[PDB]
DNA sequence: GTACCTACGGCTTATGATTCTTCTCGCTTCCGGCGGCATCGGGATGCCCGCGTTGCAGGCCA
């Protein structure tokens, strides 16, 4: 939860955005340039392991 | 693709120590009430006489 995670002021789902993109070379601009109501991110770090 | 360490210098803020404010234990002993009796100075009551109080009308003041 802590660390990369930035959730939106509003609780209640099904209102709110969830993003998933590149941590520090994109989710820096991406929170600069958010909304602070309805808008989260969630960053990544490289690649993840197939299934 | 990403994380964690200290030196170079200054103000502050996050917590154990010391002088100033205060809360009130101890009773006991010199001292302060407390009551009774002889004493003394004041005054209320009475009479006399002149002065303090008040009403009228005028000139001065806030």
């Amino acid at each position: 939860l802590p660390g990369k995670l930035a959730d939106c002021q509003e609780r209640d789902p099904a209102l709110s955005e969830l993003y998933l993109v590149e941590g520090d070379s994109a989710g820096g601009s991406a929170k600069q340039g958010r909304n602070r109501k309805n808008q989260a991110i969630l960053p990544l770090k490289g690649k993840i392991l197939n299934v």
